[PDB]
């Protein structure tokens, strides 16, 4: 008895292709690697309760090459492989609601993707990939799944991987829409003069170096090819928030003076990110838990603040 079942591959879970299977083949050995909400079903053959259901390819034909790369804006070709192996992990992690924005409780060491899914939704940023829209929007709303699926999958990270956070925001920077950022910086060194410097996109948000806006704007010492220390301050910003990044060190939060940042303990090779959102009051929210001070100190390696259009007075 011959016998088949009617399913539909996708490469962007939006535009179906109708197939037949024989069910006396696996799906590896009709379509290639295939999928099904994140689990390999390669090695598998066709059940009954496959029938009209939506499985995940590889771009193997022309068609599917250009769905996936309008979606995904990368031609990587593990890069689909990547996101469903995520996925299988990430659709059992759970998103609580805390303090109004969707965080993931601990697992696997994601705790550098609850600090930057926490933070993405204290600032202004639009991606450019319609994957990344469509999993933000519903990621927002509580469903982050796909988001940290295809976060990992972009940042090149397994589930279970060590994360930087300014690395991961640094990816999805790159990924999102920072065309009418602009960033003029001056350096001044006794022997050599000056230098002015003109950043953009996502050179124009991020700094690595300090964590304090305003002592980047009041100046900072870094050295120069003669030997001696210049200094870098801020001439002109305009952008709807900016980055500051140092190795950790101990730091003083003050409510009102930023929007949030990522607090970092540990060493190179293992540690644990928790978030600081200042509100109504200073709330950490580690995962699930979220406690509130007035103060804080803590080993502090991002912090973000709001930013419209700035002009230095320094002459
Ligand atoms: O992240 C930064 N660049 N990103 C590059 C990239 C390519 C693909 C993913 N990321 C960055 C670079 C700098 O020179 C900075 O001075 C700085 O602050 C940040
Ligand atoms: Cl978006
Ligand atoms: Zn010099």
């Amino acid at each position: 008895e011959v016998r088949t079942i009617k399913v539909f591959t996708t490469v962007d879970n939006i535009n179906l292709h109708t197939q037949v299977v024989d069910m006396s083949m696996t799906y590896g050995q009709q379509f290639g690697p295939t999928y099904l909400d994140g689990a390999d079903v390669t090695k598998i053959k066709p059940h009954n309760s496959h029938e009209g259901k939506t499985f995940y390819v590889l771009p193997n034909d022309d068609t599917l090459r250009v769905e996936a790369f309008e979606y995904y804006h990368t031609t990587d070709p593990s890069f689909l492989g990547r996101y469903m192996s995520a996925l299988n992990h990430t659709k059992k992690w759970k998103y609580p609601q805390v303090n109004g924005l969707t965080s993931i409780k601990w697992a696997d060491n994601n705790c550098y993707l609850a600090t930057a899914l926490l933070t993405l939704q204290q600032i202004e940023l639009k991606f450019n990939p319609p994957a990344l829209q469509d999993a933000y929007y519903r990621a927002r709303a509580g469903e982050a799944a796909n988001f940290c699926a295809l976060i990992l999958a972009y940042c090149n990270k397994t589930v279970g991987e060590l994360g930087d956070v300014r690395e991961t925001m640094s990816y999805l920077f790159q990924h999102a829409n920072l065309d009418s950022c602009k960033r003029v910086l001056n350096v001044v060194c006794k022997t050599c003069g000056q230098q002015q410097t003109t950043l953009k996109g996502v050179e124009a948000v991020m700094y690595m170096g300090t964590l304090s806006y305003e002592q980047f704007k009041k100046g900072v010492q870094i050295p120069c090819t003669c030997g001696k220390q210049a200094t870098k301050y801020l001439v002109q910003q305009e952008s709807p928030f900016v980055m500051m990044s140092a190795p950790p060190a101990q730091y003083e939060l003050k409510h009102g003076t930023f929007t949030c940042a990522s607090e970092y303990t540990g060493n190179y090779q293992c540690g644990h990110y928790k978030h600081i959102t200042s509100k109504e009051t200073l709330y950490c929210i580690d995962g699930a838990l979220l406690t509130k001070s007035s103060e804080y100190k803590g080993p502090i390696t991002d912090v973000f603040y709001k930013e419209n259009s700035y002009t230095t007075t320094i002459k």
